[PDB]
């Protein structure tokens, strides 16, 4: 079966087949459409044919499909599958196994950058002193003083589900949130749940606006423990604006990278609990999300404030002026720091060359239009014109719970 | 079955029961998902029916009474030897007010009850037609003080004797492609530009050219009219700040209204329904004057406004749109003309999404549709998660009349 997307905008028209090799479910059925729905241990049994369409996927791309060599490692994962209920992903198999997870991540707007990306094999780790190396060295080699380069780190994967490396910390960089008495709060409220384990686990916090979370790690299903990332290895940009002076006194500043931490990799039904990775930075991720949502440092008001807007009314769209002023501040600082940095137009842009190269070379791109839109100026970017199909592709990341929910206590 | 959503930004989870009373399908599988495209007998025809009546003596409290079993009796007997029925006025209120009830990428269903039904299932001509289209545009537009409705021209018989309205809506601007080679006007109707020409409008080449009304009458050729430019009301365009603005020569048109759908009510098809109701302001300023394909204004705004536009991380398309949606919320304001902002219809919707949540136990929702062109994060309902399906009375999209008719 063929499928076809529209862009409205340019008329261009591409045909999808590589859906057809789409193994897991979106969520949606023929009489409900889950498309906006945020979040919609294994047998021998099911392991086996999730290794050999892995390896099947792994020697096409290398062009030994059917070769010798193919059969041979078919052969050998068989047999330790049903030796030891489990296997071991050679290196390079590890690399590209990651390398199409980033690909197939259909909520990214940045996949034009898949096949670049740094694989750090962390699979001998068996301690958390010893995670802790592996995240600094993550950290200082994807930072590189501001000309930031993406990478990842894997960690070994789960046997049985009560050995699990994990890293509690949804990003290895990111600021506390103290919920005070009087109900604000000080610094970031998106982790404010995530402060209190740390302090619980005997971080004392300096409770200011802008501090960095101690990484909490755990290694081989062993409790989590508590490593202060050091300062130097942590770049940060001052937020300033190019014509409004004031601006600086607002107090703001950001961390330049991006390293998501909680996300799960499944490579040929092997499943990689700790993972981060890490790329940098699409403007609006700061400036609209991080500063501006309600829910978070919503600085809408003050920044309003102080450009005098009239703010009696939202029909003067005065949220709309101070969201577009922050924004365009969060880039300059970042520019003017040599701090690597995209803008929303510069990266939707990119994903629409991509998507088409994708369609030619691949049969198709997935893709979630909910996710890969902006949060703001949707419509003057070409992705909103692009219809788009989204359905799910392994290798993968993938959701799983937080750890402390589901963490047994050694003590 | 029992479905949840979870506004984020508020932790509000809602329960949602009434999709299970769905009945079209979505586009979708358990395997792709299709929330971004735009375009996913006898015998038919009782089960439609019934389904119909069922829910319209159930909202009266009347559910299996006399009355509503002596009803579908009628029906049922009039199917078997019509091959169709005829909707009394009362169901055909409810049926229409429902449509809208039902639309899932309409922001605006607050209002939902507040529909004004005009009958015109006694049509018989173009020129019957254009009366009742020209009563329509009076009474909703009110003098500026805008009020939803909806006319109804005849249902649908043997698909050889159809009414449409040929114009997508029942008030747009002209476009023309220029020997030079760009496009004067609006470029989404120049090939309907010229479908009137070739029909025979004299048009006054201008930008803002008011398109003659295209009608078609009993599967008839359709017919050129002009609306009495004054019931055309519009609003000259200028901003609360920048005094050049209104030597761009920007009006747009007070009167949304969509005149191309096809209305289906108990398996009764109305192909032409035309209904108004009145504008969010960034349908206007982000996508008639900004889309690159429409007015595409940004770069001569951003100019006037000496905006570095060397470099996209500037903001200068981003600082520019803002302005000019400024500038038709003002506009429009100043003037009278009922118009909403899309913070305002946002929070409206959450407001709407919660009653339906409670009163009918959920609100088909099409977050695609519904989130606005700009600003989208700091609007409630970007954070709002929404199930998207098909319930009955619905609009739905038809082909282009040019396609079909035969000369
Ligand atoms: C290289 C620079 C990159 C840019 C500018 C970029 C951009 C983005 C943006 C803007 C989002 C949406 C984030 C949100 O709203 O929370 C996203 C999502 C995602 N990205 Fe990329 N990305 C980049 C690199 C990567 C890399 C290296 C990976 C993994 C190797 C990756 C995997 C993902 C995944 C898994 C999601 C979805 C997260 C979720 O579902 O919650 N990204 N990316
Ligand atoms: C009262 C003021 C109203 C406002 C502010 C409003 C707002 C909107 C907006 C912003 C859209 C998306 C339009 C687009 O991007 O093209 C929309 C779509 C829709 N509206 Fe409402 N609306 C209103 C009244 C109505 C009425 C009276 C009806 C019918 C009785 C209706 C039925 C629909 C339908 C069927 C669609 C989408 C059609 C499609 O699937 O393409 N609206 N409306
Ligand atoms: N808030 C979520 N996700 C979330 C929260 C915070 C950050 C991110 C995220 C994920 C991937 C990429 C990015 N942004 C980036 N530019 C990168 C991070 C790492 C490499 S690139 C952010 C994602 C949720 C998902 C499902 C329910 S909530
Ligand atoms: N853009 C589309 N349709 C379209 C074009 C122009 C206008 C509208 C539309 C539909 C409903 C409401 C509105 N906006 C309004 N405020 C109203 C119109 C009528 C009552 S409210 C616009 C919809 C398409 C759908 C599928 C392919 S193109
Ligand atoms: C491809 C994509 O679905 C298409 O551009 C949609 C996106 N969302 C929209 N939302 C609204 N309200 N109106 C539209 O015309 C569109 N266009
Ligand atoms: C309910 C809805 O799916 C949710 O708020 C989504 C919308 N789109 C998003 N898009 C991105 N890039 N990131 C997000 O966190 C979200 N949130
Ligand atoms: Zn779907």
């Amino acid at each position: 079966r063929f499928l076809k997307v529209k862009n409205w905008e340019t008329d261009v028209v591409l045909t999808d087949t590589l859906h057809l090799k789409s193994t897991l479910e979106t969520g949606c059925t023929e009489h409900i459409c889950m498309g906006s729905i945020m979040l919609p241990v294994r047998t021998k049994d099911q392991l086996f044919p999730l290794a050999k369409e892995f390896l099947d996927q792994y020697y096409s791309s290398i062009k030994r499909f059917g070769s010798k060599a193919h059969m041979d490692r078919l052969e050998e994962v068989n047999k330790e599958i049903e030796s030891t209920s489990t296997y071991q992903l050679k290196d390079t198999e590890l690399i590209y196994g990651a390398k199409h997870a980033w690909r197939n991540a259909s909520r990214c707007v940045g996949r034009i950058q898949w096949s670049k990306l740094q694989v750090f094999d962390a699979r001998d780790c068996t301690t958390a002193h010893g995670m802790f190396n592996y995240i600094c060295n993550h950290v200082k080699y994807a930072t590189n003083k501001g000309n930031l380069r993406s990478a990842i780190t894997i960690f070994p994967q789960r046997t049985d589900g009560k050995h699990d490396f994990r890293v509690w910390n949804s990003q290895l960089i990111r600021y506390a949130g103290y919920k005070q008495p009087d109900g604000s709060t000080l610094g970031d409220p998106a982790n404010v749940q995530f402060t209190e384990i740390c302090i619980q686990q005997g971080w004392k916090a300096p409770r200011g606006r802008f501090d960095v979370l101690p990484l909490l790690l755990q290694a081989n299903g062993n409790d989590p423990e508590l490593f202060q990332i050091p300062p130097e290895l942590v770049l940060e940009v001052p937020i300033r604006h190019p014509k409004f002076d004031w601006f600086k006194d607002l107090g703001l500043k950001w961390y330049g990278l991006p390293a998501v931490s909680n996300m799960l990799l499944e490579i040929g039904g092997l499943e990689f609990s700790a993972c981060p990775f890490s790329g940098w930075y699409m403007g609006t991720e700061i400036g609209v999300r991080d500063y501006c949502d309600n829910s978070r440092y919503n600085i809408l008001e003050e920044v309003a404030k102080k450009m005098d807007l009239d703010m009696r009314k939202t029909s003067s769209l005065w949220k709309d002026q101070a969201l577009v002023e922050i924004n365009i501040a969060v880039l300059y600082s970042f520019q003017s720091d040599k701090v690597t940095i995209v803008d929303h137009h510069s990266a939707t842009e990119s994903f629409i060359k991509h998507m088409e190269n994708e369609y030619r070379c691949r049969g198709g791109c997935p893709a979630d239009w909910v996710w890969i839109v902006p949060p703001m100026s949707g419509s003057i970017t070409p992705v909103f014109h692009q219809e788009m199909l989204n359905y799910r592709l392994t290798p993968s990341f993938e959701y799983q719970p937080d750890p402390w929910n589901t963490h047994v206590w050694k003590g």
